[PDB]
């Protein structure tokens, strides 16, 4: 048995009645419990994430099967059997909190590894490429996909206007308008790092790397019809499914694979290996198994742990570095930036965000300083041998720059259409029919000029693709 | 034709490419356009409303048919034909911003009148009563109804635990589990002030008042099955419908009616006329037509106008005052309190929230001061005749207090069950069947002791009501 | 030896050099350490307190010498010898952080007692009365005393305009313009509760109470000349002094005394005993010794503990209640209201603000939730016997209301001049000379009409007072 | 004559009395005027600037004498007689908002030019060099200079520890410990851009540029003793002096001069021309007159205009670009980053911060959206010719990168001591005596090891300098 109390620790005499002038009179200002309780209720909410607002979290463990020391000095990958705790958040993208999990969208697949050398965030999606290749375009892309700023309803005419004028999107749309645009749930789902990263070993040798998560539950997708049937009765089915599997002991898992590519292979590929609109061939760059992640624990509080979770692609650990991918480069900035706004300057002290590794530095103060700081010395260099100092064993690599000027210019070999065609031809006939169907339903109401340009981009990917879509939309493409 | 610019007014040379070390190299920090554009994107979101997060807005006009000056000095009601601009937001209640509009919930019906003596907010719902009668319980009620804080899914076992132990909720639940718990859309929907308010005329005479909005489009409700079928294909159907009606010139309207009751009728009644779990008989207190509101304009920007809209029951105008309703009394505080958090100290300067009537006072500063203040005199009293002064013509009434002590105590004559029974018996057989069906689907999975208490509360309302529910749930109540 | 780390717990390789294109080229965006370290620096500051922005803090102990159980059930005062930890912050009032501690001002004297039944804040000043008697005037008062909103310099013409038109200020001004307006430091300084509070004993009997703190170091004040001399060489001498006394083991102490008055004595006094412009005669209501507070420990971090400290007069404990003092009533609201803005919705979790007594309630979420919440049940009533419940042993008293109606009306018996005259006559001749001298230096440049009104208000206090001021100002008041 | 009103536009009947239970009873919650007025009061303050918190603002005009089009395409410099409106803020550095203006510190000299091609901010100081050359050290340097985080008092032992271990500071300290470390006021003061910038003409030719402001009122300084004499009686003397000069029509002015250097001079010099611890010789790179800035208008409201002013070195206009200076490079980020926290995401819409030039872009939303946004198109590219587009005429230059790797490495030819010695020798004997006096007073109490290292750094600058300081401090340096 426990007393209800105020936040001052005073036991509450009456949690039912306001303080009033007699039993039916107006309410007095001197009712600290009422005002405190209502005032905190009035401040429960924080801004939702600007994208990926809808999602669900879980904790688990990553275990190494094959040590990666030949290729990276990353501590958490250094030996067979090494276990690292994770927190993972899965998500949709475009719509707000509360939106259904039956909508078409990439799915987020964000993994935080609590390593001995710091927290490493691999902020992935299910699909292995993206719509754009430069972060400067991201608020534009998002804005076109988001509900219309007047109507508050998503409008295909808007995002297809953007996408069609942004032909590098063509590969991505060829994945997203398959039925893999609606995963059945978060467990029966692919994961991808999407970007190329750099792996750096103890000799300072660098390889390019891509990451892939393969579900133990397999990949399963929903047709537009299957999605509607679920949406009718449950707008949070994926969140429900994740929690329920874990509560029942049916723990979902993913095997982590990598592809590894020499830096020098740039110059002979007909695409840029750091163009995130591109995948690498699995015949030429085979998947190499690293280990397995099992999710086995539900959070204790959704707001405190899942809503407040902060991941960033710039949370890199020794041995794992960014590539020059211009999309990734903006993400390095944007995540901690938005987090400072969404969560507070001190967001890294929220428990789910805290490292397991020691934190010692000369930062101070900021809203909601709860960590009981002490000491006189908050500056470096200083005369004190016991105060924290830099450790040169932990310098990052020095990537070679091939450019000689500060420029704003598109990458060479954009090759916007080739892999979209390859993906299209890789589909089964049943999968091609679904792609055309889903695209037709999406395009049939859009501005005729935009609809033609869409068809033309898919035609440039593959002639059969573009002709089938034109036929299905009733568009005459003879004059082109 | 216009230049894209930074926020500094510098035309942008290139809105496609980040600044990088050659065409494929990493990104430079000296890219003000990138950083400014990402950083503002990173800050787009504000907190959603703590309740009524999902909603839709429109502007229109309210026109007086019968002047109300014999009963209230309110300026906007003073003359036949007098027109006042309104802004209205409709909403659901429990789930977050992106949640479906097919869910069971009261609907918000919030009307801001831009009167010549200040803004008057009538913050109603469709349903004319509430679950609780004291604001001290509001965070409890809400927390029970909201998604479970662990699972992020709404759980009937939680809110029925609260509601069953809060028997004053019985009248409300008897309305909400009719099919009027799911209005077809926002246009074919009732509105209610819910609370008794005080109307005060130019002689200082006071009457109790209740407000009712009657839709010109009639009232239409959804069954659970009808709601699921809509939910399958559109999770924002009510938002859509409102915008669409107005864009097509099919303007929805409501007639405003009032009931008026003398203060001295308190002892004539077997309930407290200021208990918001109670309605007043329309036979004994007939509806009196006041005027008509027509919504005829969509907002120009949903975030700026609808998301940032702030209504409060305490935005009262001369002639219209709060009653002693202890629920209303807490609302007086909570709304501006939450708005200062959600929107900023200076939220009243946001255009939708601004009055038409002149604002002159000695308040100053606060985040985002955009109003070009001037002058040396920010205090009163002062020696300057031209600075703003109090105006004793605009004093409020002085309600009589019947109590002699500051107490925490439930009102007399709570009468928790009688009107719920009256409402139940007022239903058609088809309506009673839908009530029992909807209750049964909601209660069938809850804790057995809670389920029995629910049945017992409804039995106390009406024996046939409670027995039908018990039969439908398979619960044997012979022995009570 | 310790590593400098990022907030992700990654050791920093180089805390000296930004990451650049060669040894002298422009800086790269991919420099997580630079950006994290700059961004947090960029966010160190929070709003200063709206008043009492300049101050200093210390911890210590309060020990009961005489149990107060005949008069109050407060736990911390129950037993001889009982020791309660305290935190105390002393302050100036008007000017910002960084301002000098040599200025004329009341001084704040805010004591947090960490009691077994919750935190009790006694938020005092050195002077025992105040300028105003209704919180509605506080923003006016402050704005008149604050630097002019155009020039950013304090202007006697502005605050004397307010004070002269606010004749209830006369008693306060008669204390503040003695040399006690500039205490020598925080240790050699009086403290006062200012308001009457209500003490309630185990039988439910109530007495009015006033609190006084008497410095073991005695009271010492600065002349205007002494204050200038200190200001020349140290703008933070009181902060320095408090820290230095404690660091050297010379702990400052205060004895706590109370006056006690029966409720009934209202009706026979020629003032309102809950008017905070009034004192109670020490002859008629003798000081009674309660105990001693000794301050013996400096905080470990000024920002975390002293800057973030939050006190409120509404942090009352069983046995100690607010009086009807209309000034106090507004304070009850204002402090936690400003604190939610200044510090965050969760400011009560900041260590210095935490109670020693257990906190259990159904509040949740809000910015910077750091407390590891858990459990499904965040509402009451609920079916669970182990969840926190109200405890009727801890109900507050039920003060009798003498009023009939909700009114806006000045108290009866304002008696604005009589005590100011009594205070003036209680001064030694040296002390009267100082008062006139300090008043004259303040008023000599003020608007002539305001200057005359000042003289008249002091003349009404005491003829010799007003005449001496008029003489010193060169103002002939014979014609009145 | 005007009514005082609430923020809802309702006239206030009584601005004197709270609403209470009779004339002396406790206060009611239903007092919207009290609560609104106190709530807004409670929220007046925003965070002060993290440095330069104390300052003062004015408006004026800049007029071109000698057009600069041969060297820069900047619009505001394009024609003789061209006038551009400015806003200027002057400041101290280290202590908080209310701190004296008699302290030793650089002075800030921040000029916002409202040009036809956007706002251009030249965020200078009086002194023409800086303590450090990499932004990574800025939070350290500041934390060392700031009041100690335990005592809240500035401690020379802390900042000399930092500075002595940061020998690139030696030139700066040689200026700051002259009497120019305490300017007599803001008018009789030098201004400097400090950094080298790049000027780019219409043919794309680039020169390095330095900016210098020469006061028409001449340069005048205070000795330590003259500063204390002022401080005794006025802790805002420089704020007062600026406002007073302008109010009386005695407008302060500065002539702008530039120095111009070819990029190809790098190897001709024994320092890096982009090292901000360095000046350029005026013999080798003569001062060239541009024009004159006159300050002739005080702001209408200090908070709205001066306190909320936001400047950034990244507010560059076509023709004027950053150099590679690594200190500058971090400032490009830090200012808009801190301003988003201090002022809000929409701080650029605060009037003093608004450009004169048109602003059109696809940014949206954020706290306190006051700008009445409209339209459906918030993304680019789009199909609409009338929506804002990029303008390639306004591309920036493409600086040549000399580096081939991403590195963290000190510049070549740091040359930490030579210019400090040149400055020392440039001093008159009276000036040398002051410098030694001021340094001795500052160093005499610091840790002996730190004090010796200080002397050694000054000795390396000039043997006489170091020897005179050693003699004055009583330190025998014969053994070295
Ligand atoms: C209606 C009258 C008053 C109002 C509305 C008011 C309001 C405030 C506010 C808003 C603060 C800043 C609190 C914070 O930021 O944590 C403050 C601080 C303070 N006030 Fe008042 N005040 C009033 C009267 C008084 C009185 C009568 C006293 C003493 C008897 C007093 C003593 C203090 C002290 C000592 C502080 C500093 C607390 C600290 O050190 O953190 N005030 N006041
Ligand atoms: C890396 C080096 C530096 C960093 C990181 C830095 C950072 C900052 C920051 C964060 C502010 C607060 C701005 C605000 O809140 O709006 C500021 C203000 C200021 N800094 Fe710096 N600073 C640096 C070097 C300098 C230099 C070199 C100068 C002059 C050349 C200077 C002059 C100023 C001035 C004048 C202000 C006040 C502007 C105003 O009046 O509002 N700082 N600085
Ligand atoms: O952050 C994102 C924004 C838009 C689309 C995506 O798939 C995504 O992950
Ligand atoms: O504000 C609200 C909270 C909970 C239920 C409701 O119907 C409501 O309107
Ligand atoms: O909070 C306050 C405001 C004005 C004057 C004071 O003495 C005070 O404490
Ligand atoms: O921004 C700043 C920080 C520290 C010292 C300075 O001179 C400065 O301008
Ligand atoms: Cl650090
Ligand atoms: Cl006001
Ligand atoms: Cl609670
Ligand atoms: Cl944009
Ligand atoms: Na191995
Ligand atoms: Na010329």
């Amino acid at each position: 048995h426990k007393n209800l109390t105020t936040n001052q620790g005073v036991p509450v005499g009456d949690n039912q009645n306001s303080r009033t002038a007699g039993h039916r009179g107006p309410s007095f200002l001197d009712d600290y419990h009422l005002i405190e309780k209502l005032a905190h209720f009035d401040r429960e909410r924080i801004p939702e994430r600007v994208v990926h607002a809808r999602g669900a979290g879980a904790y688990g463990v990553f275990e190494v099967e094959n040590s990666m020391e030949k290729h990276t000095r990353a501590a958490f990958l250094s030996e067979e059997g090494k276990q690292t705790d994770v927190f993972v958040r899965f998500s949709t993208v475009i719509h707000p909190k509360g939106s259904p999990e039956t909508l078409r969208d990439p799915r987020g697949f964000a993994v935080k590894f609590y390593t001995e050398e710091g927290n490493y965030d691999l902020v992935g999606n299910n699909l292995p490429i993206f719509f754009i290749r430069d972060a400067l375009k991201f608020p534009d892309m998002v804005h076109s996909l988001k509900p219309d700023p007047v109507t508050n309803i998503q409008d295909p005419d808007r995002y297809w206007d953007f996408m069609t004028l942004t032909p590098e999107s063509t590969h991505m749309l060829t994945w997203l308008f398959s039925d893999e645009g609606i995963p059945a749930n978060y467990a029966e789902m692919r994961g991808s790092g999407v970007h190329t990263f750099r792996w750096v070993n103890k000799y300072g040798e660098t390889k390019y790397v891509k990451y892939h998560w393969r579900p133990s539950e397999g990949i399963r997708n929903l047709s537009m019809e299957e999605a509607a049937e679920i949406q009718a009765n449950d707008f949070q089915h994926a969140t429900r499914d994740l929690y329920d599997r874990i509560e029942k002991g049916n723990y979902p898992a993913w095997d982590l694979y990598v592809q590894l590519m020499p830096l020098s292979d740039y110059d002979e590929l007909d695409y840029d290996p750091c163009d995130p609109t591109k995948t690498w061939s699995e015949e030429d760059y085979p998947l190499q198994k690293v280990g397995r992640m099992t999710l086995n624990r539900n959070p204790e509080n959704f707001f405190a742990e899942t809503e407040q979770a902060a991941f960033t692609p710039s949370a890199l650990v020794p041995g794992i570095e960014a590539s020059e991918d211009k999309l990734l480069q903006g993400r390095l900035f944007s995540y901690p930036d938005t987090q400072r706004h969404r969560l507070g300057a001190n967001y890294m002290r929220i428990p789910v965000n805290c490292p397991y590794a020691p934190v010692h530095n000369n930062q101070q103060d900021g809203f909601m300083t709860t960590t009981r700081p002490s000491g006189h010395i908050n500056y470096e260099p200083n005369r004190y041998d016991d105060q924290p100092k830099e450790n040169p064993h932990y310098k990052e690599s020095e990537p070679v720059l091939h450019g000689d000027r500060m420029v704003r210019q598109k990458i060479e070999k954009p090759n916007d259409f080739k892999q979209a065609g390859e993906k299209y031809r890789s589909y089964s006939e049943e999968e091609k029919q679904a792609l055309i169907k889903n695209l037709t339903a999406d395009l049939k109401g859009v501005n005729e000029k935009t609809k033609l340009l869409a068809i033309c981009n898919f035609y440039r990917a593959d002639e059969d693709y573009g002709q089938r879509l034109a036929d299905s939309l009733g568009v005459d493409i003879r004059s082109y």
